[PDB]
Protein backbone atom coordinates (compact mmCIF):
# COMPACT_ATOMS: atom_id res chain seq x y z
CA UNK A 1 0.00 0.00 0.00
CA UNK A 2 1.75 3.62 -1.10
CA UNK A 3 3.21 5.96 1.14
CA UNK A 4 1.68 8.31 3.16
CA UNK A 5 0.48 10.03 6.18
CA UNK A 6 -1.98 8.08 7.66
CA UNK A 7 -1.50 5.77 10.74
CA UNK A 8 -1.28 2.54 8.32
CA UNK A 9 1.27 4.34 5.99
CA UNK A 10 2.89 7.23 7.45
CA UNK A 11 6.33 8.10 8.36
CA UNK A 12 6.37 5.51 10.84
CA UNK A 13 6.37 2.70 8.28
CA UNK A 14 8.07 3.91 5.30
CA UNK A 15 11.52 2.30 6.47
CA UNK A 16 10.12 -1.17 4.93
CA UNK A 17 9.93 0.35 1.60
CA UNK A 18 12.55 2.94 1.80
CA UNK A 19 15.21 1.85 4.71
CA UNK A 20 16.98 4.71 3.78
CA UNK A 21 14.52 6.26 6.24
CA UNK A 22 16.87 5.02 9.27
CA UNK A 23 20.17 6.41 7.39
CA UNK A 24 23.30 8.59 8.44
CA UNK A 25 21.44 12.33 7.05
CA UNK A 26 17.55 12.04 7.17
CA UNK A 27 15.66 14.83 7.41
CA UNK A 28 13.73 17.06 8.67
CA UNK A 29 15.91 17.48 11.74
CA UNK A 30 15.39 20.12 14.92
CA UNK A 31 17.47 22.73 14.62
CA UNK A 32 19.17 24.03 18.12
CA UNK A 33 19.79 27.19 18.15
CA UNK A 34 22.20 27.17 21.01
CA UNK A 35 24.42 24.73 19.41
CA UNK A 36 24.56 25.53 15.37
CA UNK A 37 28.00 27.67 14.96
CA UNK A 38 27.91 30.52 13.58
CA UNK A 39 30.15 29.91 10.15
CA UNK A 40 32.19 32.69 8.73
CA UNK A 41 33.44 31.06 5.63
CA UNK A 42 29.46 30.85 4.12
CA UNK A 43 29.20 33.26 1.37
CA UNK A 44 26.09 35.04 0.91
CA UNK A 45 23.38 33.39 -0.30
CA UNK A 46 22.07 34.29 -3.93
CA UNK A 47 18.67 33.73 -4.77
CA UNK A 48 18.12 34.47 -8.52
CA UNK A 49 14.50 34.20 -9.39
CA UNK A 50 13.42 37.03 -11.70
CA UNK A 51 13.69 35.01 -14.78
CA UNK A 52 11.99 31.94 -13.08
CA UNK A 53 9.19 30.10 -15.60
CA UNK A 54 6.92 28.09 -13.79
CA UNK A 55 4.49 25.88 -16.10
CA UNK A 56 2.16 23.66 -14.08
CA UNK A 57 0.53 23.18 -11.17
CA UNK A 58 0.15 19.50 -9.33
CA UNK A 59 -1.66 17.62 -6.61
CA UNK A 60 0.25 14.01 -6.39
CA UNK A 61 -1.66 13.13 -3.92
CA UNK A 62 0.82 13.90 -1.16
CA UNK A 63 1.18 17.61 -1.14
CA UNK A 64 1.28 20.08 -4.74
CA UNK A 65 4.04 21.15 -6.72
CA UNK A 66 4.61 24.04 -8.49
CA UNK A 67 6.76 22.91 -11.46
CA UNK A 68 8.99 24.98 -13.08
CA UNK A 69 11.17 24.77 -16.57
CA UNK A 70 14.24 23.64 -15.35
CA UNK A 71 15.75 23.35 -19.17
CA UNK A 72 18.17 27.32 -19.17
CA UNK A 73 19.37 28.69 -15.98
CA UNK A 74 16.74 30.81 -15.34
CA UNK A 75 15.74 30.68 -11.44
CA UNK A 76 19.06 29.43 -9.51
CA UNK A 77 19.91 29.37 -6.03
CA UNK A 78 24.08 29.67 -5.65
CA UNK A 79 26.28 30.87 -3.04
CA UNK A 80 26.18 30.06 0.95
CA UNK A 81 27.56 26.65 1.63
CA UNK A 82 26.74 25.55 -2.06
CA UNK A 83 29.53 24.86 -4.71
CA UNK A 84 28.19 25.72 -8.19
CA UNK A 85 24.94 26.80 -9.40
CA UNK A 86 21.72 24.87 -8.31
CA UNK A 87 18.63 25.47 -11.00
CA UNK A 88 15.06 26.09 -9.57
CA UNK A 89 12.76 22.34 -10.79
CA UNK A 90 9.47 23.11 -7.84
CA UNK A 91 8.21 23.53 -5.01
CA UNK A 92 6.07 22.53 -2.75
CA UNK A 93 4.83 22.64 1.17
CA UNK A 94 4.18 20.47 4.35
CA UNK A 95 1.47 21.66 6.64
CA UNK A 96 -0.90 21.15 9.44
CA UNK A 97 -4.40 20.30 10.52
CA UNK A 98 -4.03 22.52 12.92
CA UNK A 99 -1.54 26.27 13.11
CA UNK A 100 0.48 24.47 15.93
CA UNK A 101 1.79 21.81 13.49
CA UNK A 102 2.93 21.23 10.25
CA UNK A 103 6.20 22.50 9.60
CA UNK A 104 8.87 19.80 9.24
CA UNK A 105 11.98 21.81 10.74
CA UNK A 106 11.75 22.76 14.04
CA UNK A 107 13.40 25.67 15.56
CA UNK A 108 14.42 24.93 19.70
CA UNK A 109 11.27 21.95 19.44
CA UNK A 110 8.85 24.95 18.12
CA UNK A 111 6.97 23.66 14.94
CA UNK A 112 5.43 26.38 12.63
CA UNK A 113 2.19 25.78 10.95
CA UNK A 114 3.54 24.84 7.84
CA UNK A 115 6.87 24.76 5.53
CA UNK A 116 8.00 26.09 2.24
CA UNK A 117 10.54 23.65 0.09
CA UNK A 118 11.47 25.22 -3.34
CA UNK A 119 13.96 22.30 -4.40
CA UNK A 120 16.82 22.92 -6.90
CA UNK A 121 19.48 20.30 -8.77
CA UNK A 122 23.03 20.75 -9.13
CA UNK A 123 23.57 22.13 -13.05
CA UNK A 124 27.34 19.94 -12.91
CA UNK A 125 24.62 16.87 -13.14
CA UNK A 126 23.11 17.38 -16.38
CA UNK A 127 19.48 17.03 -14.67
CA UNK A 128 17.57 16.03 -11.83
CA UNK A 129 17.78 11.93 -12.26
CA UNK A 130 21.36 12.44 -11.96
CA UNK A 131 21.55 14.96 -9.40
CA UNK A 132 19.78 12.58 -7.27
CA UNK A 133 22.71 9.91 -7.50
CA UNK A 134 24.84 12.40 -5.74
CA UNK A 135 25.82 13.68 -2.38
CA UNK A 136 25.57 16.96 -3.39
CA UNK A 137 22.88 16.72 -6.35
CA UNK A 138 20.27 19.11 -4.64
CA UNK A 139 19.17 22.18 -2.46
CA UNK A 140 16.36 22.63 -0.56
CA UNK A 141 15.42 25.99 0.58
CA UNK A 142 13.06 25.79 3.34
CA UNK A 143 11.00 28.56 4.33
CA UNK A 144 8.41 28.30 7.50
CA UNK A 145 5.07 29.95 7.22
CA UNK A 146 3.36 31.14 10.53
CA UNK A 147 -0.33 32.43 10.62
CA UNK A 148 -0.95 36.19 10.72
CA UNK A 149 -1.18 38.67 8.04
CA UNK A 150 -1.11 37.52 4.95
CA UNK A 151 1.19 36.77 2.33
CA UNK A 152 0.11 38.45 -1.12
CA UNK A 153 2.39 36.44 -3.02
CA UNK A 154 0.84 33.43 -2.23
CA UNK A 155 -2.51 33.82 -3.09
CA UNK A 156 -2.71 33.01 -6.55
CA UNK A 157 -1.65 29.53 -5.67
CA UNK A 158 -4.32 29.50 -3.36
CA UNK A 159 -6.77 30.85 -5.58
CA UNK A 160 -6.17 26.89 -8.00
CA UNK A 161 -5.53 25.10 -5.39
CA UNK A 162 -9.65 24.43 -6.03
CA UNK A 163 -8.58 23.12 -9.47
CA UNK A 164 -6.43 20.29 -8.01
CA UNK A 165 -8.08 19.56 -5.56
CA UNK A 166 -7.89 15.66 -5.57
CA UNK A 167 -4.89 13.37 -6.55
CA UNK A 168 -4.02 13.16 -10.35
CA UNK A 169 -5.53 16.54 -10.70
CA UNK A 170 -3.03 19.43 -12.27
CA UNK A 171 -3.72 22.63 -13.65
CA UNK A 172 -1.66 25.44 -15.80
CA UNK A 173 -0.05 27.93 -13.54
CA UNK A 174 2.66 30.04 -15.51
CA UNK A 175 3.70 33.18 -14.57
CA UNK A 176 4.18 33.05 -11.06
CA UNK A 177 7.13 34.66 -9.63
CA UNK A 178 8.40 32.66 -6.54
CA UNK A 179 10.15 36.00 -5.48
CA UNK A 180 6.86 36.98 -3.59
CA UNK A 181 7.54 33.55 -1.23
CA UNK A 182 10.61 35.37 0.74
CA UNK A 183 11.10 36.94 4.04
CA UNK A 184 12.76 39.97 3.81
CA UNK A 185 16.53 38.27 5.49
CA UNK A 186 18.18 35.66 3.43
CA UNK A 187 19.76 34.71 7.46
CA UNK A 188 19.90 30.88 7.43
CA UNK A 189 20.59 27.53 8.94
CA UNK A 190 22.55 24.86 6.45
CA UNK A 191 23.36 21.10 6.85
CA UNK A 192 23.31 18.17 4.55
CA UNK A 193 20.05 15.84 4.72
CA UNK A 194 17.97 14.69 2.30
CA UNK A 195 14.18 14.95 0.72
CA UNK A 196 11.64 14.39 3.26
CA UNK A 197 9.29 12.30 1.33
CA UNK A 198 10.14 8.14 -0.24
CA UNK A 199 12.23 7.94 -1.43
CA UNK A 200 13.84 10.34 0.81
CA UNK A 201 17.53 10.12 -1.20
CA UNK A 202 20.36 11.47 0.85
CA UNK A 203 21.20 14.39 -1.56
CA UNK A 204 20.38 17.67 0.33
CA UNK A 205 22.14 20.90 1.21
CA UNK A 206 19.38 22.06 3.53
CA UNK A 207 19.12 26.24 3.41
CA UNK A 208 16.48 26.87 6.13
CA UNK A 209 15.80 30.49 6.11
CA UNK A 210 15.49 31.62 10.03
CA UNK A 211 12.71 34.49 9.17
CA UNK A 212 8.97 33.23 8.74
CA UNK A 213 6.70 34.02 6.39
CA UNK A 214 2.89 35.18 7.78
CA UNK A 215 0.33 33.96 6.10
CA UNK A 216 -3.20 34.49 7.10
CA UNK A 217 -5.51 31.63 8.57
CA UNK A 218 -7.88 32.09 5.40
CA UNK A 219 -4.70 31.26 3.15
CA UNK A 220 -3.98 27.97 5.10
CA UNK A 221 -7.63 27.01 5.46
CA UNK A 222 -7.30 26.75 1.55
CA UNK A 223 -4.65 24.20 1.56
CA UNK A 224 -6.63 22.20 4.46
CA UNK A 225 -9.54 21.68 1.66
CA UNK A 226 -7.07 19.87 -0.47
CA UNK A 227 -7.68 16.22 -0.43
CA UNK A 228 -4.91 13.22 -0.46
CA UNK A 229 -7.54 10.82 -2.13
CA UNK A 230 -8.54 11.07 -6.18
CA UNK A 231 -11.68 11.75 -7.51
CA UNK A 232 -14.90 10.14 -6.84
CA UNK A 233 -13.27 8.29 -3.58
CA UNK A 234 -13.93 9.04 -0.61
CA UNK A 235 -12.70 12.48 1.06
CA UNK A 236 -9.38 12.61 3.34
CA UNK A 237 -8.39 15.91 3.55
CA UNK A 238 -4.83 16.77 2.81
CA UNK A 239 -3.83 17.54 6.01
CA UNK A 240 -0.22 16.89 8.28
CA UNK A 241 1.38 15.97 4.99
CA UNK A 242 4.66 16.70 7.54
CA UNK A 243 7.48 14.05 8.62
CA UNK A 244 8.34 14.55 11.98
CA UNK A 245 12.44 15.40 13.23
CA UNK A 246 15.06 12.76 12.80
CA UNK A 247 18.11 11.98 14.31
CA UNK A 248 20.95 14.51 13.73
CA UNK A 249 23.95 11.57 14.06
CA UNK A 250 27.13 13.10 12.97
CA UNK A 251 25.89 16.18 12.02
CA UNK A 252 26.57 20.26 12.58
CA UNK A 253 23.87 22.32 12.09
CA UNK A 254 25.82 25.81 10.59
CA UNK A 255 24.05 29.60 11.01
CA UNK A 256 25.32 32.20 8.88
CA UNK A 257 24.50 34.57 10.97
CA UNK A 258 25.78 35.84 14.56
CL1 LIG B 1 23.89 10.08 -3.26
CU1 LIG C 1 2.72 8.83 -4.61
HG1 LIG D 1 22.10 11.27 -3.41
ZN1 LIG E 1 9.21 18.97 1.18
Amino acid sequence: HHWGYGKHNGPEHWHKDFPIAKGERQSPVDIDTHTAKYDPSLKPLSVSYDQATSLRILNNGHAFNVEFDDSQDKAVLKGGPLDGTYRLIQFHFHWGSLDGQGSEHTVDKKKYAAELHLVHWNTKYGDFGKAVQQPDGLAVLGIFLKVGSAKPGLQKVVDVLDSIKTKGKSADFTNFDPRGLLPESLDYWTYPGSLTTPPLLECVTWIVLKEPISVSSEQVLKFRKLNFNGEGEPEELMVDNWRPAQPLKNRQIKASFK
